[PDB]
């Protein structure tokens, strides 16, 4: 298992514009298009992202290209961020994938907001971090996915995805 496989399980693959769990227009493997409620504004962003006139439908290859870009962006966001980088550097390979997952979902700035939990992780206090992460809106809104991420942090194994 690796980060791509993990996020593909968490986000799914949809080739037609859809609404994410929060009602925002998205496409492919969790690629957010826009928070505007306008489907046309979504369609427009999609055309610009892909470089072609799509009418709301993309191919598998195009979804995978957006995915490659989004994973690369998450990783560079971690490495650039003063709060996130030291945490990433402290972690083992599996737990690193879990942090990438969160950044992909919530954004660099959002994850950097989990100060307390990040510290716990850096200190390798797995159980304490797991308990703290579960108090968040994140956990309450998307509990099945958050539990998988938390378990990965708790154990350092890919068991929640097996
Ligand atoms: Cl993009």
């Amino acid at each position: 298992m690796n980060i791509f496989e993990m996020l593909r399980i968490d986000e799914g693959l949809r080739l037609k514009i859809y609404k994410d769990t929060e009602g925002y227009y998205t496409i492919g493997i969790g690629h957010l298009l826009t928070k505007s409620p306008s489907l046309n504004a979504a369609k427009e962003e999609l055309d610009k992202a892909i470089g072609r006139n799509t009418n709301g439908v993309i191919t598998k290859d195009e979804a995978e290209k957006l995915f490659n870009q989004d994973v690369d962006a998450a990783v560079r966001g971690i490495l650039r961020n003063a709060k996130l980088k030291p945490v990433y550097d402290s972690l083992d390979a599996v737990r690193r994938a879990a942090l990438i997952n969160m950044v992909f979902q919530m954004g660099e700035t959002g994850v950097a907001g989990f100060t307390n939990s990040l510290r716990m992780l850096q200190q390798k206090r797995w159980d304490e971090a797991a308990v703290n992460l579960a108090k968040s809106r994140w956990y309450n809104q998307t509990p099945n996915r958050a539990k998988r991420v938390i378990t990965t942090f708790r154990t350092g194994t890919w068991d929640a995805y097996k």
